[PDB]
């Protein structure tokens, strides 16, 4: 249990979506709203 956004949540918010394939959001560090850490 160590999922913490580096970014806010309203912006890892907008990329929760083809998280699984996007290698920047990864590199965003928003583990929460895709749900994968």
């Amino acid at each position: 249990g160590a999922c913490e956004n580096n970014f806010s949540d309203r912006e890892c918010e907008r990329r929760k979506k083809d998280c699984d394939s996007s290698m920047k959001f990864r590199e965003l560090s928003c583990p929460k709203t895709c749900g994968t850490c």
